[PDB]
């Protein structure tokens, strides 16, 4: 009943939502739900192919539904066929937890702040009973304990103190942590230490101006202003979703979850209009510590999947976090009572300076023949928090068809507290007076779904070797012979691969049935990504069983519906036992990778290992990956952008 | 002359001109031309005396390079500017120097009328009254075991030219012919014993006339993007002294590295803090791939063989530096000893760089916020090597981290390819007929750090998982790592690589130093991914003339005048002999612990061509980044304005 979108991979509007929760509230008539997730279910990869391209059948248009049922273990999830409002499908899951909404992690404090547990573990470290509104925690999924396993849902509250509400609390975290069941909303019990630490009794450490003022005296006065105008508008068209700019097409999704999804990618050239990628997003994350002190396990978050990278996002026009010309998205989520919500400018899009796209000048008449032509960039960028974290995404396009993602992490190190005669080291670094910041990385697990070029791809590793004749034979005179060893994954086990250093590696993804006429290459995007961290929790490890995913670089397997996330449907409190997510698709190792439809999941981020300039308040600390096209076209794809200058020798000979 | 205010600001016109009379007369009745004429920056020691311990003003003095008609090699040494007096001198007869803009421009006039260089081009196919249509790139012989340094040579890589306009790289020809430099005489032909003539399609061209023809019409014009700074800049020059966000160094400039760092601070809330000494790029090697002859004369070391100054482009003309510029001028000597000057070779300014931080409160729905901009500080020259472009960018940071970005651009080196000859596996057909062969393109970091002062150390950090097993009671779940320092005693220890396997990274720090909060020193930690092992092997050609390739990390003591890591005169040295980054090895013995160091580091890229890189190659980035850690006891940006700030309490009264 409610009207269907200008386009199939549309979010879900307001309309749809409601839509979705009043079917789903009569079908459970009389029984008492909240919602956790009301999201757009994606049309099959066939079906949307077949309607886009083949003038085939429209596309369902679904609702996936995540529900909880009060006294009833687990989780009930299901689909809304919109058109009809009924339910189509549905199962109870009582064995799983789902991700954590705003809701639920706002619940938590004061469920603690009531606690008379907790408050005698607050009298006990030097907090006064009449001053609980003064401790503050940051209400994480507990993660994974053995001692609950999924039995109960269940939240560990890192506790921490301001002397003043507008504080940053991080650098008064106390030494206990409450173990809250969220739907019951009450604490069922608290990790204590052995060796107690009470609160610090040092100043908090702050970084707004008043506070830097009394800090150092005063602040740097106002720097002149860089002004950036674009007065004859923007080169970039938005129709609905689906943008265009520099030859490039594609439709800019979002989700409470992934937060951006970039679909059905393609590129113009010359009047030919070429597919790329049919989805590309973040699609998991796991932030796993490095001190195997209990019970600091527990800390290896993976933001994504118990979070939400939709629902964490910041709205992004107040702060001047995008400057310039800009064009914003809302995102649309259900609230647990089943009513729409918005977060206004949720998605940030604009163009901007790039430097030099390419630059040749002619030594012969003193580079008076020169030709030099500026790079724009197309930038569409969200922002989330996570407790104390921010994560920046950048999804950047480019004129030369490279495609890249840029991450900037900021925001406050997780902080532990450290007794005045306690060493952080080797495990965290002491980055303020009786403050502990672990030691942890930070993974990602970008999901591609490819179409090289169109259908049938393939992937492979690519290493640069020196030849193997030896120095001083025919075959190698002088030792200087090298190429690129091409490795093709013909099935899932030979995909599971790192990155290394030792040889420069880079992963192709390619079309198997066509070949450049000049070069004689499959083409192909290709994948050059170096922050590729090993993951250093042991095999066997919670770490590496909750995410199977992120102990390889990268990890290929058959195209499926619904394989977006690879630890799984529903995260939280997963043991990281069983055949699911990644573990399940990678299976026996066995099956076809080779010029079929593959998923490409690859494993990047970085090891950090704190120090004080991280401290009070981290500075952007940046990321990468890019995705280049390599003998997709024939020769340089930019060349037809007009020069900023120009002149060739004959002009030059003239003046 | 007059003396100038900076101690390490380059030659002025009048100095050169003043350096070079004094040389003529030192040689007076003798035929001479120039090679070098160049700053000699005094000794570290003497300079830092001056600097902070009251000591007397370095002499100004002027270091050249001659070579004289009949004579083999070289003449160098230096003149005191003050007394225009020859002070040192010495002759080198079995080395050959840097290529000067001239000893380039003269080779393609000596091929183009040389006969048996007519004759190859006739059996190639082009006419003996076509020969205006015949270019070259003039590169050096770099190294070839027929003639060693016993003449001064060039190999001329030939190309053809339809129109004049023409980027010439489609058209390779198939010989290679050696010219003597001073003789002006092409001595040989490399011939290959299968011949393939001047290719017949058309040139591959990138102008918009070209593309007119080739796609049907330029993209329009797009919409512009502004960029105005009406209040001026933030940073503030003096001479050749930068100033910005509490960094101070000076911007130097010679013909060999271009642009030179020297005497970075930071000013940490009045207590000026010493960082570098000075920073550089110091040699390059460009190993290509192809084992067949001639190729393994192509390895150009750009830096040494031809100068990053010599070669650099006057910015501006082309809409090179976009916004608010600052530019220097560099200055040179020619062949007959006369200033030359290359206007706005470097370009200074500042601009946006996104975020530098934020954060907000999840608890009131992120209305407790604050958010900071990042602003950079750029400084960027650009040079031209033949067909290669080379952009490079020093950027300083609010964070107080030092980055360099390098984007390459330009053309291809092609060579030719027959109708049915397979370029792979050391090359790409980028086009009809021609090759473009594998290659890595290598630079030499030359840090002469100084952190938080004097006696200073460098390590090895590596992640690491804990040695203890998942299930003890040290490790119970296995998630315990760390990361495992090593300090470099002795030369031999530093000689390390980038490895993947620990994201490994590398401190440079002072240990009579202290952190009040962390207690580890203070350090400047580089972090740098693009780090190739050298694909040459050992005892090659390539790895033997560039010594400081094989390793990621060199860290040596510092001597004065240890400047370039292939030696002072690179061009034709065989790579055999103790000398630059062998000799400050040596046996691997000497101590670089806590003294005076240098560390020399080996990034860039191995690029197996495509066709989107033909004819003219979009830029490809290279970066690494030198942070502060534990260097500071908080992120030294938080007295910086934010762009939006609003507290709790703030929030709570709206
Ligand atoms: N990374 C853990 C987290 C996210 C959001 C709220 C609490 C904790
Ligand atoms: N990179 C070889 C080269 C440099 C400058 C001029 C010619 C050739
Ligand atoms: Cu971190
Ligand atoms: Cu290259």
């Amino acid at each position: 009943a409610p009207a269907r979108p200008a386009h199939p991979l549309d979010p879900l509007s307001t309309a749809e939502i409601k839509a979705a929760t009043n079917t789903v509230k009569s079908y459970f008539a009389g029984k008492k739900i909240s919602f956790n997730t009301v999201t757009l279910r994606e049309p099959a990869r066939k079906a949307y192919i077949q309607w886009k391209e083949q003038g085939g059948p429209l596309p369902p248009r679904l609702a996936y539904y995540v529900i909880l049922e009060a006294g009833k273990p687990g989780v009930k999830e299901g689909l809304v066929d919109l058109a009809s409002l009924s339910v189509i499908e549905t199962r109870a899951l009582e064995t799983v937890q789902p991700i954590l909404t705003v809701e639920d992690l706002c619940s938590t404090e004061e469920v603690i702040r009531n606690d008379p547990a907790v408050i005698e573990q607050c009298v006990l470290s030097g907090i006064p009973a009449n001053e609980m509104h003064k401790v503050y925690c940051d209400p994480w999924t507990i993660g994974y304990d053995e001692r609950w396993g999924t039995g109960k849902r269940l939240q560990q509250a890192l506790v921490y103190y301001r002397s003043d509400e507008d504080d940053s609390q991080y650098s008064h975290p106390l030494d206990f942590c409450p173990i809250v069941d969220t739907e019951e909303k009450k604490v069922i019990f608290i990790d204590i230490p052995n060796r107690r630490r009470k609160v610090s009794k040092h100043k908090h450490a702050n970084f707004y101006p008043k506070h830097m003022i009394e800090k150092v005296g005063a602040m740097r006065p106002e720097a002149p202003p860089i002004n950036v105008t674009q007065p004859e508008g923007v080169s970039f068209k938005m129709t609905g979703n689906v943008m265009e700019w520099s030859n490039f097409k594609f439709h800019i999704g979002f989700n409470y979850r992934e937060g951006i999804v970039l679909s059905d990618v393609s590129y113009n050239d010359h009047g030919n209009v070429r597919p790329i990628f049919h989805r590309i997003s973040l699609s998991e994350m796991i932030v796993p510590y490095g001190s195997p002190e209990f019970p600091h396990q527990r800390k290896h978050a993976l933001d994504i999947g118990e979070y939400g990278a939709g629902y964490m996002t910041n709205p992004l026009s107040l702060g001047c976090d995008c400057k310039g010309v800009i064009h914003y998205l809302d995102a649309h989520f259900s609230d647990r009572a089943g009513d729409p919500i918005t977060v206004k400018n949720a998605v940030c899009i604009h163009e901007e300076d790039d430097g030099l796209l390419f630059k040749h000048s002619d030594f012969r008449d003193n580079f008076a023949t020169s030709l030099v032509t500026r790079a724009t960039k197309l930038v569409v960028s969200q922002i989330f928090t996570a407790a104390n974290y921010e994560y920046c995404l950048y999804w950047v396009f480019m004129q030369d068809g490279a495609i890249r993602l840029d991450i900037r992490l900021t925001g406050i190190l997780n902080t532990y507290i450290l007794g005045d005669d306690e060493e952080a080291g080797p495990w965290g670094t002491r980055v303020y007076p009786n403050v502990n910041a672990h030691n942890h990385q930070h993974l990602f697990s970008l999901r591609i779904d490819p179409r090289i070029d169109g259908d049938g791809n393939s992937a492979a590793a690519c290493d640069a070797k020196s030849s193997p004749y030896p120095l001083g034979s025919p075959e190698n005179m002088y030792g200087n012979a090298f190429y690129s060893e091409k490795t093709t994954f013909k099935t899932v086990k030979d995909s599971l691969t790192n990155y290394e250093s030792a040889t420069g590696r880079s992963w192709d993804i390619f079309n198997p049935n066509k070949v450049n006429p000049y070069s004689g290459k499959p083409p192909s995007y290709k994948l050059v990504s170096t922050q590729c961290p090993p993951l250093l929790a042991k095999e066997g490890s919670l770490v590496a069983k909750r995410a199977p995913w992120a102990s390889h670089s990268v990890n290929v397997v058959p195209y499926k519906d619904n394989r977006l996330y690879p630890s799984g449907d529903h995260v939280p409190q997963w043991s990281g036992d069983g055949v699911r997510g990644m573990r399940e698709w990678i299976g026996d190792g066995s099956e076809n990778i080779d010029n079929t439809d593959i998923l490409f999941f690859h494993t990047f981020g970085i090891t950090h290992f704190p120090a004080p300039e991280d401290f009070p308040l981290m500075p952007a600390e940046p990321i990468t990956l890019m995705l280049r096209p390599r003998h997709f076209f024939t020769e340089n794809p930019g060349l037809d952008i007009q020069p900023s200058y120009a002149m060739t020798t004959s002009e030059a000979k003239r003046a």
